[PDB]
């Protein structure tokens, strides 16, 4: 047995995102860690590490994670959700972490090993202007990337050219229209240009309306993106129906799902091509490997969600993911900064459109915790959440 | 308690359509104001009233709306239908106002307040030829309205251009073929002049038959209508999944409805983006709030009927609903004329294309019983409800 | 406007439970008070209310609890949940205690009036022993209960009658089938003393694998339950088709949602009799009556979970929610004891086995902020949630 | 990486079956061991590993058991069935040995560890007589087991109390309807004698037809077997909804299957309670933790099928998965003779109800491969499998 | 009664591919000859026959063909799959040869006669250039095919022009979105070129993923292939829905099948249009009837695959399957080369489009048992089936 003898949980800023990091140590000496990033409320994940997943875990046996994960889910008794997730997740991960080190193996090779030699890696290019999308395609190709989410427009802020009511609600505003029409003209532009030198990916995130959605989907297929992502919101994803019968339009969705109701029946009935799930807040490893099975069976592909708040801990545990599960298609990767690789030392960064799994023992990555230190929480108010259309309503963000 | 003390029932005519309200005394001294307006057959609302609404409330307490409608509902035994139901909406509606000017709130506040800062509007034009239509439009958009329904033609009366039998039977008469030639003619024209400046609304009015009806949204789904209201009759709504399955058109419905199971199946497999319901028709705005929250979970959107043929008070109620609802969508454009006006006071008007719920106690809007009286109901034909087909046979008007 | 100038979360330990009230104070000086009660979890609440919600709401206009609830509930990007959820349900219904207070009327009141007289209540009779149930039993018929949920047995603690492996891993202990054989036996029982005298519930408490769940619905479904509670875990509701498919047992299921897809396809598909959430699990009032009407038009009818590790204020609520929507049956109620009764003074009591919403303005409780300081939070393991079978795996609690 | 240097395949028969053993060596020195046991074409099987997996994998790493799986799978490029899934599970097998091996792990220890502390067991009890029965249950009960298979009568050889046809054409004959009186019989006794005291299991094999089956499941239901086994054979289990939609009867399905279109729309419409899937059938360890996660999505558990003809190191493997799997439910009894015990040493036998995962490094168990060549293949016809009814007509045996 | 009295099993390779003959001698002294060509594995078949099937063949009535087939088929427990099934081929197509010899009949005129006068061919162009394509075809339609399957570009071996990982796993590498390029070029150049001379077919040959089939689908319909073959992997074709719902392409699939659940369900839902079948794979002449009838009460054609890995012996057998179902289609051809001529003698070739069938008693072709022994069984790698993405994980080859 490998009994846990403590449990913290560290907030860090290095840079522009409040990162957080569960740390668990046992009696072998042996210390794992973790990633447990929901930056918009990382306060709420510390205090139930803190105050709750730590006087549960002291003295109990770092071996069996499974039983460890099923018995932490229920604990509660009400469950699911963002904030318990991520915090199951952090200690998922340092005990998976732990039995990689112990076993002298990396993360991948305790799964069943490689069944792909690198994941394949897509980066982010937005601008408001088409040059400026040039401008950063063109470094991105040099590069070597052959698949790139492109964004013409920024969405959000105030209402400088929305016809909204009077005095509008204060919010971020954007006109799904423009939004839309800025989009097709993206895309019949880049084709245009560079053909079928890349694939191009396009995230919809979430802001539009059903009838938008299947208009949206007509209107861009014919340029054949890689995928286009979110483009509905959890709780409207039977509509996908009415796209699946008549557009051939490649889908990607399920980076903020957090209760396996959101995705069961989204796969089994194949209303998407890309299960995007941000492992997190699905409850870490130790779930993301049944879901990925589970994909796996009805011929769903995997894209786990990689956005820059998530610790670069969280970020090689991906990759281990992505290169052992056949069903994985590709990792989206966002450069990392100096501080942040001070923190979090030896991130892979992609080469050549490759993201290589690491090959030391353990998931390769560790927090240094002095350097940590070095940036506390910061409150950050997170704006762009609260997104309103013309009228002032609230739209999903 | 807040014992009801009398109802009345006027039918007054300022100007082109019998409208009905409902007036409702509590012993309060406050007294609330409805509408039951079935333009078509006045005097029989009336009558529902009268003889039978007024002695059944009188005595009870106005402050339980919820069991009032409830007990309304099935206190014929047989219910449902055009008749009863809006003469309980007259009913439903005094007491919601009286219920806010008690709690000397705007109607929306009671509900739970605002979810937008105003509701958007859609206007009407309609012309015999394009350069007609052009000039409507050019005078809505320069008023600040985003959303024209547009109509290329009249149809209906006698058989000029049409292939009839020899001696065709007395109605109505328009070709299908002509209506929908002509009305994809006037889309392929608005987007060539206009381009995307306005969101173009049609209204087909169940003119089609369903091969018709799938044909037509076939020809026009390219030019993106906000949406396509009443493709269909409602007894045919199952057609719609033929629609659905190959066509990006957006959808509008309902406005006929006054029984629920001809939504429920409609809005349970998403056979429509809008629902168009008559407030009125439906029972008033304690079913509306139920049916506003029951389209909301399965992500439809809501645009209730806001004809001429309804009192502004109705009109008033439906902005109170729309700035309340989270799926509310948009509200339909009414002019009001000076008659209307004078025996309904203060009623709102669009501003810069958005209607703004009044800021008063209760619904905002009451009838001028003095000035009412000056325009006694008055007997209307409706000639076009008799709607033939060049065969001669009738079609749903 | 009604501009929100403060919001403050307590956790109070009066008796058993860990209780959360959150405090809303507006510039009109009108306060209210709402439950955010997550008993298992409260420091993490607490923190979700301090450290976010606070400073995000501090400034806004109190009326539109509408906007307020939309825009709280994606203000994360992540949602849904236990955490967050509790944490905008207090704020949620100290919003709607405020308009009651505002518009001088009970809560009730402001949702269009009652539908109903009072609630009829349900409580509770456990007992190791037949002998002690009918001592029970006995007491409450005498007081003018017509429902009681009994229980024989209890289950859980050490494995002293149950064949484990060697070595059984720490847990609260469990034989399945023994609590099957346990339940028909008590059904039998109280049917032969009893006979139609009184309603019978029971609670499964999700203690059963699918296969366990139907035989069990078969087995006692002669007896006339007036429901079996929580059959399956969340999770694996699908199979009860199964049971309804063969089976006339009433079951009622749901305190445990906290996403609405865990509860649309089991509406939808009628697969329950009754709704059992828990208020502040689901978001608070507002997200309430959607889901009360959106029960009402598939004939579901809803029991609200009402336990003691829930504010009375909450309780309070719950019996406004009951008299209001016209599709409530029963309200679950346990005595309070003198320290809670102190802290939240006026607590309604049942009466010859009914609960009477509150007449005066507001919700009609709340909380006694220097009694409340008198019992601050306390630790509690819930040891009961670790609950294990016989060979030592866990299972839903 | 650890380079793969020979692949044998060994043929032994110490007692009633030839059981098949692969063996992996590396260049690391260590050695793996696999079940590749279809014992009624061993031969096949053999020449399936030496002749054509041998050359395909001799030089390759046998760290990335993943590739290595979907590899060897299509690399025929006709695939599924008995024969390759079987070479194939031995090579699968071993190869997770030498991974749990280098890891210093037990296997269960590598898949992330236990979900219980050890699997129930069930044991067989077979006689033509009620007190042969007894007999045999009475000495497993006082052994500690709870759970038991039991069957009245044996089924099968010279028709002699079966009215045939003239001459009839040679086989094993049984009557289904003699078949299903007899064990109907023999659950009604057994109820008498014992009560509550075990669990009934019964295996069906298919026997039937389906209607037989309707009718049978109805006749038991009420004796409520742990489960009932096999009711129908492979190609009819659609017809297993007319027995979920009208029966509470417990089932298990799956030892034959080899291909995964025979499981997939089981699982997904719920039609069993437990997968019986023969691990080496399917391919190996790798696909069993697939199919293990798609069955816990869905709620179905596992009982792996664990016969006498598979060595006992398949038996490990399985004890294994089911100490690790959160969803495995039991572990079918097979009792090991001095000579299979001398060829695999220190294989696992129930204490108390209950199996062991093995807890040094790799499976735990490994073929003396002195031993084995001791017990040469011997062929057997296997006569049960040429099943006949009276008619003379071939049944699935 | 025709007592079998011996059973061979002879391995031939004439030319490229290893060939598998089953000869079947009987007491009257009349030989058959049948098909068990499994051409990756074939010692694995002769095994099966040698060891397995003859012995329990040798002593029984060949004239009950049908119960060989039914008692074969369950004789090894487990069952289907290709080893097994290509075995029990050739012993079904040899007792057929057998009857039809006894009858002084050809084969198809035992099934109960022609239902056309020949059968459609259809021939294989393939080529690295468009001209080299040109020539191919030219050739053909002189020589009087009317159908033609096509492909540009030749698919795997080294990754030349492919951006792999750094070093690449060992394996035949394609790029799928190069494949898709050159395929729908091909056929625009093809329809510029040639017009609606002949049909063209096309092969994908399972290398797509499924939201890259269905925009394939959709970017080749317009071309009106025959047929597009294998546009998925068996274990999608549930994928085929969305095809079906969206696409008017004719599909094939099939080759692949040895087990019914992959094709009951196809067939059901209408999910190709062509049934590719390969005849000794689903075990022989018996079930190929069978599935002809099956497919033909769902309106499904028939198109056997006939690859050059097939003795001459099991194409006669299609031809006589092919000329006497009324439901099939279309034989696919190889030309013979002269050594396999010499093996095999008397086998039909097109004529101008048409394959006859043989008219002498039997299936017409028989295998030089002199001849064969020229030509041993010689090993092969068939390094075409590891077939790698980029990424260097394995597809479905
Ligand atoms: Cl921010
Ligand atoms: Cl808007
Ligand atoms: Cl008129
Ligand atoms: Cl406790
Ligand atoms: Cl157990
Ligand atoms: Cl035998
Ligand atoms: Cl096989
Ligand atoms: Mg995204
Ligand atoms: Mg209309
Ligand atoms: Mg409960
Ligand atoms: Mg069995
Ligand atoms: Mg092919
Ligand atoms: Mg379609």
């Amino acid at each position: 047995k490998n009994t846990i003898s403590n449990i913290e949980c560290v907030i860090t800023k290095p840079d522009r995102h409040n990162l957080i990091t569960v740390i668990v140590e046992t009696e072998s000496g042996v210390t794992g860690y973790g990633c447990a990033t929901f930056q918009q409320r990382p306060l709420a994940v510390k205090t139930m590490v803190d105050e709750y997943l730590k006087p549960l875990l002291i003295g109990k046996d770092a071996n069996n994670i499974e039983d460890l994960w099923q018995m932490m889910m229920v604990n509660a008794y009400w469950r699911n959700g963002p904030v318990i997730n991520n915090a199951i997740s952090g200690v998922d991960m340092a005990l998976w972490d732990i039995k990689a080190k112990i076993a002298n193996m990396p993360l991948h090779q305790l799964f069943g090993g490689k069944s792909r030699d690198a994941i394949q890696v897509y980066t982010h290019a937005t601008s408001d202007t088409m040059e400026g999308l040039y401008e950063q395609v063109d470094k991105y190709l040099e590069q070597g990337y052959q698949h790139i989410r492109c964004q013409l427009g920024f969405y959000g802020g105030v209402p400088e050219n929305i016809q909204t009511a009077q005095n509008p609600t204060q919010g971020s505003y954007y006109d799904q229209d423009q939004y839309i029409e800025n989009t097709v003209e993206m895309f019949k532009n880049l084709r245009e240009k560079y053909g079928k030198q890349f694939h191009i990916l396009h995230d919809v995130h979430e802001r539009l309306f059903p009838n938008q959605a299947i208009q949206f989907a007509k209107q861009i297929e014919q340029y054949n993106p890689f995928f286009i992502e979110d483009i509905l919101p959890p709780s409207q994803t039977e509509w996908l129906d009415n796209i699946r019968n008549q557009s051939s339009v490649s889908l990607a969705l399920g980076e903020l799902f957090n209760n396996p109701e959101e995705w069961k029946a989204l796969i089994i009935n194949r209303r998407v091509d890309f299960i995007r799930c941000h492992v997190s807040q699905i409850g870490g490893i130790t779930p993301a490997l049944k879901l990925g099975h589970f994909c796996e069976s009805f011929g769903v592909r995997i894209a786990w969600h990689c956005p820059p708040d998530m610790t670069p801990i969280g970020a090689a545990v991906n990759t281990h993911l992505n290169v052992h599960l056949h069903n994985a298609a590709i990792q989206e990767h966002v450069e990392y900064k100096a501080n942040t690789q001070r923190v979090f030392p030896n991130a892979a960064e992609p080469i050549n459109g490759y993201l290589y799994a690491s090959e030391i023992a353990g998931i390769g990555v560790e927090m240094d915790r002095e350097a940590a230190q070095d940036f506390p929480v910061e409150y950050r108010p997170h704006e762009w959440t609260q997104s309103r259309l013309p009228d002032g309503s609230i739209h999903t963000p």
